[PDB]
């Protein structure tokens, strides 16, 4: 679950952004 740190997901959850929304 959290043995990878979704933590950090966090930030791309913020910044992954570039992909998560790729049709926005």
């Amino acid at each position: 679950p959290l043995s990878r740190g979704k933590k950090w997901t966090e930030k791309l959850a913020r910044f992954q952004r570039s992909s998560a929304k790729k049709k926005r």
